[PDB]
């Protein structure tokens, strides 16, 4: 059976709390009236939701209503709990209200509005300093919620709302976030395919905060190489191959051994033998202004199979990649 694993930071944060902090299934939710908000326009469809710009009648402030698509009621309580738990954390989205349409009686979350620029036009225009700044701001959100016993489990560009005029950022969609408890085996069918850590692709269920750190590497590599996405796999099985073609197969296989992981028989063929590439293969004419010996070193220290050797959010923020943004924040 698979060797166990314990997160190497914030391992026991949750054990040390009142039970009601993390025992969300008993959380008693007070549902408001959704007529307090009039929907203006659809901002986007989701897999588990539909999101609308809306107006708060009382004050006239722009708001966002995320009507939740029908899932196990405790998953809603999980998301609500995690949001009331993180309220006011650096760069976390703010849950303004919880309501239910009086006619449909179908639950919805009301969040603060963010004048966001979507990454489809944004990531194509950021200077090297901008990539350092916003990445640092993501790390603020990740280290906070990790320190608070929560993994986000779905870090990807659509979930990072960026406001470029006021240089603000907020990390959103907490509907897949879980509380971390040492020894818990988690579901591996979480996150989006391009940002799935190798632990999810091989079905290693005792994962932790560090999964969020692989997703951040995928983003970092996607931005500094102007490749969206960086690991462009055809499914979950081929996704591991796209990773392996870059990180090498020796290493992956020691990772399988180090945890006595049972590989699917499917993987036993399509993976092959592959060397570990030097990141220089990916830098070309039109993306070298964004690459530096620093970014490469930071990036190398996120993309590791072994979830235990990834940087922590806290370690990431002390990387020299961020020395200037740390300075200009003084
Ligand atoms: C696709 N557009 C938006 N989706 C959101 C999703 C969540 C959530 O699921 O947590 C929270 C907030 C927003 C949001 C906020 N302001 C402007 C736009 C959006």
């Amino acid at each position: 059976g698979p060797v166990p694993s314990r997160a190497r930071v914030y391992t026991d944060v949750n054990t040390h709390r009142p039970r009601e902090y993390w025992d969300y299934e008993s959380h008693v939710v007070e549902w408001g009236n959704q007529d307090d908000y009039q929907l203006v326009r659809k901002l986007g469809r989701g897999k588990y939701s539909e999101v609308f710009e809306a107006i708060n009648i009382t004050n006239n402030e722009k708001v966002v209503v995320k009507i939740l698509k029908p899932v196990k009621k405790k998953k809603i309580k999980r998301e609500i709990k995690i949001l009331e738990n993180l309220r006011g954390g650096p760069n976390i989205i703010t849950l303004a209200d919880i309501v239910k349409d009086p006619v449909s009686r179908t639950p919805a979350l009301v969040f603060e509005h963010v004048n966001n620029t979507d990454f489809k036009q944004l990531y194509q225009t950021l200077t090297d300093y901008d990539i350092r700044f916003y990445m640092y701001e993501i790390l603020k959100a990740l280290d906070y919620c990790h320190s608070m016993g929560i993994m986000h489990r779905d870090v990807k560009p659509h979930n990072v709302m960026i406001d470029h005029e006021h240089r603000k950022l907020r990390l959103i969609d907490w509907g897949l976030a879980e509380f971390y408890h040492p020894g818990q085996e988690y579901n591996v069918r979480v996150a989006s395919r391009y940002f799935k850590g190798p632990e999810l692709l091989v079905d290693y269920q005792m994962y932790d905060y560090s999964l969020d750190m692989w997703s951040l590497g995928c983003m970092l590599a996607s931005m500094i190489f102007r490749k969206e996405p960086f690991f462009h796999g055809h499914d979950n099985y081929d996704q591991l191959v796209r990773i392996a073609k870059v990180l090498g197969t020796e290493d992956l296989y020691d990772y399988i051994d180090k945890y006595n992981i049972e590989l699917d028989p499917r993987f036993n063929d399509i993976l092959g033998r592959h060397s570990r590439k030097r990141w220089e293969r990916f830098v070309h004419s039109e993306n070298q202004h964004l690459v530096s010996p620093e970014a490469l070193d930071f990036l190398d220290k996120l993309l590791r199979y072994d979830h235990q050797s990834r940087l922590t959010a806290r370690e990431a923020m002390e990387h020299p990649y961020f020395y200037t943004v740390v300075k200009d924040q003084a």
